[PDB]
């Protein structure tokens, strides 16, 4: 699934999302930049109020995909998501292939 991994890629969010969200873990790889950007956008808010006041992950673990580093097939998550993060000032750092790991501001 190259190609077939982006349309997989919303099903496997939903089911994944479910087990990753309580981890502070974003992970959406393989969908669209919107899409990417929609549910990252909304889930990094609510994360950051459920950090100051439920005590949640002082840090959110995006991941974009295996975009760069030792795989590589839609990476434009990455830039994308990284635009967002610079533009409203947070903190990340990139694990390995396109993982951003954003600590919470």
């Amino acid at each position: 699934m190259k190609e077939a991994n982006h349309l997989a890629a919303i099903e496997i969010f939903e089911k994944v999302n479910a087990s990753l969200l309580p981890q502070n873990v974003l992970d959406l790889h393989g969908l669209h930049v919107d899409e990417a950007l929609e549910h990252l956008m909304r889930v990094l808010e609510k994360k950051t109020e459920e950090f100051k006041q439920n005590g949640g992950k002082p840090y959110l673990s995006v991941i974009t995909g295996r975009g760069n580093h030792s795989q590589g097939g839609v990476a434009r998550i990455k830039p994308a998501v990284i635009k967002y993060l610079i533009s409203h000032s947070f903190r990340f750092s990139e694990i390995k292939p396109g993982c951003l790991k954003v600590m919470l501001k």
